[PDB]
């Protein structure tokens, strides 16, 4: 479907463009979620600490490892520091413990999950007394310092940033004595967050973006039945139709054609098979531009209780 299936990191690794997200994944299906997917070919699954899912997802890893279902050279596991381990001294550990969950001994690719750098401690949102969220002292240079350390120890293949905002990754490309380079930009993205600018400012440095919610999450904590949705969109599923596709099946498919992963999440066996089936069919020029009109900056993460922090990355245009 004029697709291959890896794109090339600036690492020199290459990364299944399709990967299986497990957010809200509850701990009780993530497991067999796994198993389905990597059973019906996915190569790649995004996890982080802060989903309180890792050891789950790690079983399932582990037991297809065993089965030689798949090798471990073959599958691309990526992780994300939670925003209560940017100092210095806590980033190893953080990056053991999600290696210890996922019973690996490398991840393919460890992301700073959000710019904001909150207090260290038990509490994944440390709150004062008054409901704003502690922010750290760390800068987020010295904690990109810190994950070029994992690099350099052999814990991660690949290092990069998540919600990063354009001067925020400039910031990054323009560190003294930088070392690697991002290799991801991991951002929301879809036909109602189309996010052009910062995707062509990334890919102009060589920096890969992967596109998380891109079915618009409908299963989001805060979703209100107001809200726009995507799956219901009758735009998008005249687009399906036209294809004889889903509508979800069109969504991941987007994406794909911007030279960018995705990352559709589901704990639904059918569901996780059918996302998988989208190399068998291409949208036309006319259908991309055309989903790309739909665009109106609507965000299902915004990192609300932060916008007061000093790398809070929603206040720039991009
Ligand atoms: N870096 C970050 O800050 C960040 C933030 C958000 C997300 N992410 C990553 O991106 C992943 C994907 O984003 P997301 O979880 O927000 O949402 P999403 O992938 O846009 O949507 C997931 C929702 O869509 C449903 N769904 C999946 N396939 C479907 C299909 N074929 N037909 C109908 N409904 C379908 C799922 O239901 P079921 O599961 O019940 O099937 C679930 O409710 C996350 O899981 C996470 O790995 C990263």
């Amino acid at each position: 479907s004029h697709m291959a299936s890896r794109i090339l990191l600036n690492n020199g690794a290459k990364m299944p463009i399709l990967g299986l997200g497990t957010w809200k994944s509850p701990p009780g299906q993530v497991t067999e979620a796994v198993k389905v997917a990597i059973d019906v070919g996915y190569r790649h699954i995004d996890c982080a600490h802060v989903y309180q899912n890792e050891n789950e997802v790690g079983v399932a890893i582990q037991e297809k490892l065993r089965e030689q279902v798949v090798k471990r050279e073959e599958l691309f596991i990526v992780s994300k520091l939670w925003c209560t381990y940017h100092e210095k001294g806590l980033v190893k550990g953080a990056c053991q413990k999600t290696l210890s969950d996922l019973k690996l001994d490398y991840l393919d690719l460890y992301l700073i999950h959000w710019p904001t750098g909150f207090k260290p401690g038990k509490e994944f949102f440390p709150l004062d007394e008054s409901g704003n969220v502690v922010p750290s002292d760390t800068n987020i240079l010295d904690t990109w310092a810190a994950m070029e350390e994992l690099v350099d120890e052999g814990l991660v293949k690949a290092i990069g940033i998540s919600n990063f905002n354009h001067l925020q990754v400039e910031m990054i490309l323009n560190k003294p004595g930088l070392k690697y380079k991002p290799a991801v930009n991991q951002i929301e993205c879809h036909p109602y967050l189309t996010q052009e600018k910062l995707i062509q400012y990334c890919q102009s440095k060589g920096i890969v973006v992967t596109a998380y919610s891109p079915l618009g999450s409908p299963d989001r904590p805060w979703a209100k039945p107001e809200d726009p949705s995507l799956l219901e969109d009758p735009r998008i599923k005249a687009i399906a139709a036209k294809h004889n596709k889903t509508t979800a099946q069109v969504l991941i498919r987007f994406p794909m054609q911007r030279n960018l992963v995705v990352i559709p999440k589901s704990v639904t066996p059918e569901r996780i098979a059918e996302n998988f089936k989208v190399f068998d069919f291409e949208l036309s020029s006319q259908d991309m531009t055309t989903l790309l009109s739909y665009n109106r900056n609507w965000r299902v993460c915004g990192l609300l209780s932060c916008t007061s922090h000093k790398d809070y990355p929603f206040h720039e245009e991009f």
